[PDB]
């Protein structure tokens, strides 16, 4: 999404009671884009965090499984 | 960490230029800490998120091996 440094200039702009209605408008709509998108790529980002620690999980209990299971048939 | 809705009603304030500036100075303020927090969140998961993708990698190569180790044997059977 948009650098914090980015983000920064905008509400830096935003601040003057004089800018023109315009780019007002205009600054307050890159906000609001910017946190839709940032709020879909964490959402997401969360999503495949909990799919990888679900199958890390799978992965490490048959790997603890597996290495016992070895040791019973001879080791 | 804010809720898109809270979010936008943020933004709805800001749109009227008669706000005063105190409120106009504070709602900025507002959307700088929630933007600082928000980001470290983000950055915080994707650390997580690659160290989880690299550890999930490094036990696939490991139950790669013992299933392959399992399988001889019980081929040797």
């Amino acid at each position: 999404p948009l650098k914090p440094e980015e983000h920064e200039d905008i509400l830096n702009k935003l601040l003057d009671p004089e800018l023109a209605q315009s780019e007002r408008t205009e600054a307050l709509q890159q906000l609001r884009v910017n946190y839709g998108s940032f709020v879909s790529e964490y959402n997401d980002l969360t999503k495949s965090h909990e799919k990888l620690a679900a199958e890390k999980d799978d992965l490490i209990v048959s790997n603890s499984k597996l290495f016992r299971q070895i040791g019973l048939t001879e080791k």
